[PDB]
């Protein structure tokens, strides 16, 4: 009987930030492989969970227009609406980050002038690392179907909007569990389950719980990538993703198969573990403490 907002159903409901889409381009950022847990349940309203409460957002040239689900129905609070602004970083200037790139490379000045407004959300640790240790082997879709599955089957339940139950995300000791790999097998999450029973296991049991995940937001990126590492089922393309996603580690440039491609097909870049590490340290060479940030725009521009 709640139905999901629209900015002409609800006109009382939305607050405004004054955002320019060359700072943020929603279409861009929310279904192009950081987040898996946004979709455009109507056109131009993207509605998805941030901790425990449900958003829709949609934007015109100027302004991010947000309402959030919790109560009572009311507009977003000052407090709520500033989560969402470290959410998208938006103290961070893309189109200055944009003109540094643009100065020392041509590839990305011409990719970029019809790809404005793609930025690095600042995700939940927890959530970040479950997901992408999700993403192996694996393609956006397949991947976002997972991470619901596993909301609905583990995660509190928030509220539901038209057909869509929403969830939170699971905490670690309710993945930990003695039938989670079982259930997330039945869930569709094949190897995968292993992984994240296993990784949920070892971060309560050796590694203190998730204070250690925002200790490793703190800590240097070397730091924090090598200790992901000890994760299973997470290894260096994984930890980066996490690094640059969730820990603030704007440097932190995964390296796959595609990044090779385009390196040596559009950079003209040639030299395993060795030669991937390498192509990192070549791409924040060329762009700078934000490298990764720049990687995110071919990524969103690619697809
Ligand atoms: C396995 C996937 C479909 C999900 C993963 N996402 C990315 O690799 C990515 C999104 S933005 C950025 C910057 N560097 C990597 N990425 C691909
Ligand atoms: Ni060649």
């Amino acid at each position: 009987h709640m139905r999901h907002r629209t900015l002409s159903s609800s006109p009382a409901l939305w607050a405004s930030i004054p955002c320019p889409r060359s700072e943020l381009r929603l279409d861009l950022v929310l279904a192009s492989g950081q987040s898996f847990r946004w979709k455009e349940q109507s056109p131009a309203h993207w509605s998805g969970v941030l901790a425990d409460q449900v958003w829709t957002l949609t934007q015109t040239e100027d302004q991010l227009y947000c309402t959030v689900y919790r109560s009572q129905v009311s507009r977003p609070t000052l407090e709520e609406l500033e989560t969402l602004h470290k959410y998208f970083q938006l103290d961070v200037s893309l189109a200055q980050l944009y003109s540094h790139w643009a100065s020392v490379d041509s590839h990305f000045q011409r990719v970029a002038q019809k790809f404005q407004g793609v930025r690095l959300l600042r995700q939940d640790p927890t959530e970040c690392l479950f997901s992408f240790i999700c993403s192996s082997n694996n393609n956006i879709a397949r991947i976002t179907g997972m991470v619901e599955r596993l909301c609905q089957a583990f995660g509190p339940r928030l509220i539901q909007l038209d057909d869509v139950t929403y969830h939170g995300f699971p905490n670690l000791h309710a993945l930990a569990g003695p039938e989670a790999e079982t259930h997330l097998r039945k869930l569709g999450l094949g190897y995968r389950a292993r992984y994240v029973r296993a990784s949920a296991k070892a971060i309560l049991e050796e590694q203190g719980g998730p204070a250690w995940l925002q200790q490793l937001r703190v800590a240097p990126y070397e730091e924090a990538h090598k200790a992901l590492c000890t994760l299973p089922g997470v290894g260096a393309k994984v930890a980066d993703c996490i690094c640059l996603m969730a820990l603030d580690k704007p440097q932190a440039v995964p390296v796959d198969v595609h990044v090779w491609q385009i390196a040596h097909r559009d950079y003209g870049w040639h030299p395993s573990p060795l030669a991937n590490k390498e192509l990192g340290n070549f791409f924040r060479n060329l762009w700078g403490p934000y490298a990764g940030w720049a990687q995110a725009v071919l990524f969103s521009a690619d697809l």
